[PDB]
């Protein structure tokens, strides 16, 4: 797809440091840049090519599409998508009211100039932030995350794509990203199944997927350290009845994992660990560095200046250790006792392989109309209930339902800053 010209992409300046020491580090003056989807569609008459959750007749294929439309930039960044920048803090506001509109949720990219993404190491490395999730509830999700995206953002691979990452094309994830409305930059118009409760969002035959490390899932109520693999952690285009996740017929038809190895503390079953008043108390900012080496994965947190380790797991068969090692992604499953999707794209040594694959970063906002979030926050699935690993969180299996959620909590609001990156040992001396 082209850039469009009605509307100059300015990205909003963000600092992260890059340390060796532990207190041996500095600015960095990157930026960031929200996802295509979130961007106007039109063509050179400026009639839309995308309205509502509709593509118009202004379009027509994959291809054509691509030449006719432009992507634009955001216009403001705050009255838009409710987007605060602020030195290294990074500000997202769920729902966004403006004169025109109403923005729910925003995902963005930290960046390496306009035109291409900080692309990252994660094998043999560790990251931190300091977030404060305070006022996220349940329904929602408030996403700080790594996925293996291209450098340029498919403007390369793809040609058609003539705007790319510079406009946060590209992005892919382990469920296949069927929503947006742009896939190796060739469209997903041929057919696109539109939301009946999300009247932006929709499905098309395409999906973009890749690696997905999911250090950040949460809310105020509780939090899952995510990695998933695929049988190509590389970027790539899937097709229809064989796109995975959670936009298509079968979540476990794709090269990748759509669920993973998870550790939420709440669901390993430590229901006194995490929340506002909590032993990790969430009512505010609090830091939660992560840990990527061979075959394993460490999360541990610092709050009121002190390191607070993360609870091992309560049941019968798990190892006695929170890490998300080899170990762990042998018996959670068989007790939780679900389809090993780790297991079949090729266990933990594919886990190996993408901790090798560089990738970008995210922090992001968004309900979930496909399931409310209550796999991350309630008891899921419903189905029965009472079961090991069924409780995720402590928020009512009545909540997420993005409308009643978007309507009653619309100043909901996470902040991201002090991105700290580095090798293990170097972003804090614990
Ligand atoms: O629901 C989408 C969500 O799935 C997450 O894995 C879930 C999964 O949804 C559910 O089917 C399984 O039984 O439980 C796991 C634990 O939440 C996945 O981790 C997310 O990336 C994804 O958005």
């Amino acid at each position: 797809q082209r850039a469009g010209n009605e509307t100059p992409e300015n990205h909003p300046p963000l600092t992260w440091q890059r340390c060796t020491a532990p207190g041996n580090c500095q600015t960095v003056n990157a930026e960031v840049v929200i996802d295509a989807n979130w961007r106007w569609l039109h063509d050179d008459n400026m009639q839309n090519c995308y309205d509502g959750n509709q593509w118009t007749n202004a379009c027509s294929t994959a291809t054509d599409c691509a030449e006719k439309c432009m992507i634009e930039g955001a216009g403001d960044y705050l009255g838009t998508y409710g987007a605060s920048t602020s030195g290294d803090a990074l500000t997202l506001k769920f729902v966004t009211k403006h004169e025109y509109g109403t923005n729910v949720g925003s995902r963005f990219y930290l960046m390496n100039g306009p035109d291409k993404y900080q692309m990252f190491n994660l094998m043999g490395n560790e990251l931190a932030f300091d977030v404060d999730l305070s006022t996220v509830e349940c329904g929602i999700n408030s996403a700080l995350y790594f996925v293996a995206m291209e450098e340029d953002g498919g403007m390369a691979s793809y040609p058609s794509n003539q705007a790319g990452a510079r406009y946060g094309t590209g992005y892919c994830d382990a469920q296949c990203a069927r929503d947006l409305k742009f896939v190796g930059g060739k469209a997903n118009i041929e057919g696109w199944k539109s939301s009946t409760s999300d009247p932006n969002a929709g499905v098309g035959p395409y999906g973009s997927c890749c690696a997905e490390i999911d250090v950040w899932e949460s809310n105020a109520y509780a939090f899952a350290f995510t990695p998933h693999a695929c049988t190509t952690n590389e970027y790539h285009v899937c097709e229809t009845t064989n796109c995975g996740g959670t936009y298509s017929e079968d979540r476990f038809a794709g090269k990748c994992d759509a669920n993973g190895c998870d550790y939420n503390p709440y669901r390993m079953g430590n229901p006194d660990f995490y929340g506002k008043g909590k032993t990790l108390d969430t009512s505010r900012k609090f830091t939660v560095v992560s840990r990527f080496e061979e075959n394993k994965l460490s999360q541990y947190f610092i709050q009121d200046g002190r390191k607070i380790e993360i609870p091992p797991p309560t049941w019968e068969g798990m190892p006695n250790s929170s890490e998300i090692t080899p170990e762990l992604c042998s018996t959670m499953f068989d007790v939780f006792n679900d389809r090993n999707r780790f297991e079949e794209v090729g266990g933990f040594e594919q886990l190996n392989n993408a901790l090798r694959v560089p990738m970008v970063l995210v922090m992001s906002i968004w309900d979930d109309h496909y399931a409310n979030m209550l796999w991350l926050d309630s008891i899921y699935p419903p189905e029965k209930e009472g079961q090991p690993g069924a409780a995720r969180g402590d928020c009512p299996t009545d909540s997420g339902v993005p409308a009643e959620v978007e309507a009653q909590f619309p100043d909901a609001q996470v902040v991201w800053s002090n991105i700290r990156f580095g090798p293990i040992g170097s972003t804090y001396d614990f």
